[PDB]
């Protein structure tokens, strides 16, 4: 039987792509998943985000509350300008955005509910990890690599890594209690 | 009269440069400062880090304990390779590093102790901010922008913004309690 994810976990993340196409970015941030509260949070430069199409790079903090079914997003745009010194970045916050949020980005029981199959051990972040491969119905395959000893997430592959996939690595997972203020939202009217 | 920073604060950060030169990076991460414990933590892609000089990009989590005078750094390298499936990144954890750590990256009393002067108000991250400019002895100037209402950090400028400086923005500062586990190292 596939395992459940930890009841609560938080970690830095590193987000990138396989293969790395020329516009693909390597970014970092922090994330928190609390399955008992049924809420998650992700803070970092949004990946993927087309600066060419939009005119800016986006930083975002998102609190996705699956219990209430609503997400809250705090966004800051970083756009390029030209000055006497050369190129400069200018920050511009956006008003907070809200919308529907039907499930957490990585549900605790995802491997059980989607019928994941074990595809062997892989060295991920310096130790053996269990690979669990499953189909996201109507979307495509995913593989979640879990630390073989602790069961904590190490790498989330969304898509087929041998063709085209997002990779997210979790180098320092903690199962410690998460203060509820981590998941608080507020109105930001600019 | 320069204020103290909040007794405890944590925030996402966005790190970049003025001006942005071709190899300069815009990066993000998260940080925590607990001045009563006398400890801080920063997690993110290391900025600045020359992939040209080194051959890789570096992710790091550092817990700097000014009470004990020691820091602990966890490191993961990301290097480029080319396979039959295309260009790829390969990760490699590095050995943990420990070393001396004589003060926090942003001491609570930095503005008072280094004799900062108020250089005026500025809008930073859509908020009214007070700019406090000071000299880091034997290094160069810095300007710290604090929210004019809450006193929380909004932007740290390290160096002269009009020549060459690092900028770090703090979009979502929280003064909430920080669990012990955040600083366990």
């Amino acid at each position: 039987e596939p395992p459940l994810l930890p009841a609560r976990w938080s970690s830095a993340y590193v987000s990138y792509w396989s293969p790395m196409l020329p516009d693909d970015q390597l970014t970092s941030g922090y994330c928190w998943f609390d399955y008992e509260r049924d809420i998650c949070r992700i803070d970092g430069l949004f990946n993927p985000w087309s600066e060419r199409d939009t005119g800016y790079r986006l930083w975002m903090s998102e609190v996705g509350n699956a219990a209430s079914g609503r997400t809250w997003k705090q966004k800051v745009a970083y756009g390029r300008e030209r000055t006497a010194l050369g190129e400069q970045l200018c920050e511009r916050p956006l008003d907070d955005e809200t919308g529907p949020f039907a499930e957490l980005f990585l549900p605790r029981d995802v491997l059980r509910r989607l019928g994941a199959r074990h595809i062997g051990r892989r060295v991920v972040l310096g130790r053996e990890a269990d690979g669990w491969r499953y189909q996201r119905p109507g979307k495509g395959p995913s593989t979640l690599y879990l630390d073989a000893a602790s069961g904590t997430p190490l790498r989330m592959v969304t898509g087929d890594e041998a063709s085209r996939a997002s990779l997210r690595d979790f180098p320092n997972v903690s199962e410690a209690e998460i203060p509820d203020a981590v998941f608080a939202a507020k109105r930001l009217e600019h």
